[PDB]
RNA sequence: ACAU
DNA sequence: CGATGT
């Protein structure tokens, strides 16, 4: 319904799905970028959406902030709900990067307590989600 | 179909 | 147009 200001907003970019992955955090009232993910060589889209999220949660947790997260991925914040990224990614030698990425991110999941909110950004109402990097 |  | 996902 409204958008929630006092938030932290997450997305991801990439160069071919599967591709070149990296992702970033903004604060969702000023479009300050708080954190950004090296270019990761191969991923797919719904692996760095998810790891998104999860970076955010941790940036949250250090810093004893209680805001909540969006995400415009479905996908994602089902994959974090269930503390488990169902990707169809082949794991080779190619991939081990982000593999390696996701399995750690489900083993903080795993090991750690939290209580933000992972919010649905409402694209179709609300335009682009604020992290957004401008390529499609 | 919906979300990317 | 293609791929990643529920
Ligand atoms: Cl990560
Ligand atoms: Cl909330
Ligand atoms: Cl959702
Ligand atoms: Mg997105
Ligand atoms: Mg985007
Ligand atoms: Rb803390
Ligand atoms: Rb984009
Ligand atoms: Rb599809």
């Amino acid at each position: 319904e409204e958008i929630i200001w006092e938030s932290l907003s997450v997305d991801v970019g990439s160069q071919g799905n599967p591709g070149i992955v990296e992702y970033k955090g903004v604060d969702t009232k000023t479009g300050e970028v708080l954190f950004e993910r090296e270019p990761i060589p191969i991923g797919t889209n719904n692996m760095g959406e998810f790891l998104a999220i999860v970076h955010g949660l941790r940036y949250l947790k250090e810093r004893n902030s209680r805001k909540p997260i969006y995400s415009d991925s479905q996908t994602a914040i089902k994959w974090v709900k269930d503390k488990k990224a169902k990707s169809t990614l082949v794991r080779n030698e190619e991939t081990a990067l982000i593999w390696k990425l996701v399995d750690e991110a489900e083993e903080w999941l795993n090991t750690h307590t939290y209580e933000t909110p992972i919010l649905k950004w409402q694209t179709d109402k609300w335009g682009e989600i604020k992290a957004d990097y401008g390529r499609a």
